[PDB]
């Protein structure tokens, strides 16, 4: 039963500071990698940066580095994300995500439900179509651009609406444990491709790709999938 569950966001104004706190349980806190994502509406996910628990080591999207500070309390299985200078631009859904190794140029296998705070050489990740509409039974392809080379160090994530995302295939091919055999992804290099061979009505959801061949960990824009 993981669980990764994110306090301390709210509404505070420009130039305020604002501590959240990531609490694990239900695996061994220190086996795995803590990253804080962010999502706001046009702005899609962003790396924000992630922690190595067992040493402490921590890699930051530059936009933010220095900024924003990540920590982590082994004792308390716990990860933090320190956010200062906040302005109108940092508005957005922090979500921590879980790691699964000792790198934190990486994708993650679990999400937390998310902390909202509001204040009143990147390798890009593109996705198309935006949105498409399609029914029941059908087959749908979906595709991810990288600016540059990345061998097969793409992730495919599912997000259903008021939900965290959720992974569904990792190393571009990989599908995650307990993702139904429905789902497949494709592609090497730049060029990659996510199928769904007959789609179910679960299925009706925005799906978003990810790179971890180098820093910053970029995303995607997103592809909203919807019902007829």
């Amino acid at each position: 039963q993981v669980q990764l569950v994110e306090s301390g966001g709210g509404l505070v104004k420009p130039g305020a500071s604002l501590k959240l706190s990531c609490k694990a349980s239900g695996y061994t806190f220190t086996s795995y990698g803590m990253h804080w994502v962010r999502q706001a509406p046009g702005k899609g996910l962003e790396w924000m940066g992630g922690i190595i628990p067992i040493f402490g080591t921590a890699n930051y999207n530059e936009k933010v580095k220095g900024r924003f500070t990540i920590s982590r309390d082994k004792s308390k299985s716990t990860a933090y994300l320190q956010l200062s200078s906040l302005t109108s631009e940092d508005t957005a859904v922090y979500y921590c995500a879980r790691a699964p190794g000792y790198s934190n140029a990486y994708y993650f296998d679990y999400w937390g439900q998310g902390t909202l705070v509001t204040v009143g050489s990147d390798i890009v990740m593109t996705q198309s179509p935006a949105s498409l509409s399609a029914s029941l039974g059908e087959r749908v392809t979906i595709t991810c651009r990288a600016s540059e080379g990345i061998y097969h160090w793409l992730a495919w994530y599912q997000q259903k609406p008021g939900q965290s995302p959720k992974l569904l295939i990792y190393k571009a091919s990989s599908l995650a444990s307990g993702v139904p055999s429905r789902f497949s992804g494709s592609g090497s290099g730049t060029d990659f491709t996510l199928t769904i061979s007959s789609l179910e009505p679960e299925d009706f959801a925005t799906y978003y790709c990810q790179q971890y061949s180098n820093y910053p960990l970029t995303f995607g824009g997103g592809t909203k999938l919807e019902i007829k």
